[PDB]
């Protein structure tokens, strides 16, 4: 396996930080002027994590179409993702409006609501069946239908209703709950297992809108999830699987949202996930 050889030699030479810095230098720099308008200050969780203008998701209701969310469209892989930040107390109705308008089937959440003793994300979905949430600014109702708590992740089914038109949709919420507070997982096994659960639900499939993926900033763990999914897709699709270059796929994704993969350890982990996922698939 070629990718496993490049991996092993980056490891023996301790080059991970230097490989990662070169990705940071080659990565696209596009304007984010809507993100930086003063009227959108409180729609952004981080001042240094903004969606590019050319790939930003626009809310359809008029007034302010801004949400911190980017469409990553992977042409050759035939896969699209919306990467977004963890919703803010003020942007939960926007978040669910985007899910509605983009005809998304799945939401992939890679963080806990509280990590390292701080709030990383608003509690933007209901925790009890009998206590639904209404988002008055975007006129949406959200109801917990069921949830399935496993050791490494939780799957929720939710009903999203457009109160304007009374249409209802089922949204699946895939919540990875065991990503360590510091660093990355020891073994890619549970992350891959989680990714395949998302795949098996249909949420990544072209009959639906793009999956919505977020962590706290929507670039670090979120980048890892999309990078691994797209790389494994490409390895299944291509005549030559060993022709799949993680670094070139990452740089392609970074044309659509800045900062994807935030650390050299997250880069190493992405390589790891793709390599081990290749065995379990293409073995
Ligand atoms: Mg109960």
């Amino acid at each position: 396996m070629e990718m496993e050889k490049e991996f092993e030699q980056i490891d023996k030479s301790g080059s991970w930080a230097a490989i990662y810095q070169d990705i940071r230098h080659e990565a696209s720099d596009f304007p984010c002027r809507v993100a930086k308008l003063p009227k959108n200050k409180n729609r952004n969780r981080y001042r240094d994590v903004s969606p590019f203008d050319h790939s930003r998701i626009k809310l359809h209701q008029e007034d302010n179409d801004y949400i911190n969310a980017s469409l990553i469209k992977m042409e050759e892989a035939q896969r699209s993702y919306i990467l977004t930040q963890g919703p803010l107390p003020n942007t939960c109705g926007h978040f669910w409006e985007m899910v509605w308008e983009q005809k998304s089937r799945g939401v992939v959440m890679l963080n806990r609501v509280m990590e390292k003793g701080s709030l990383k994300c608003a509690q933007y979905w209901p925790q009890k069946e009998e206590k639904e949430m209404i988002f008055e600014d975007t006129n949406l109702k959200l109801t917990l239908i069921s949830e399935d708590i496993k050791s490494y992740y939780t799957v929720r089914q939710l009903e999203l209703e457009n109160l304007t038109t009374q249409e209802t949709r089922e949204i699946l919420h895939f919540h990875y709950t065991t990503w360590p507070d510091f660093g990355v997982p020891e073994s890619p096994a549970s992350f891959l297992n989680f990714l395949f659960k998302v795949r098996e639900s249909g949420s990544l499939s072209p009959e639906h809108g793009p999956v919505v993926v977020h962590c706290s900033a929507g670039i670090g763990r979120s980048g890892t999830f999309c990078l691994a999914d797209t790389c494994l897709l490409l390895m299944d699709k291509r005549k030559d699987p060993s022709s799949v270059d993680i670094k070139k796929v990452l740089l392609e994704m970074r044309k659509f949202r800045m900062g994807l993969i935030q650390t050299a350890d997250q880069l190493r982990f992405s390589y790891l996930a793709v390599i081990e996922g290749a065995k379990f698939i293409m073995g």
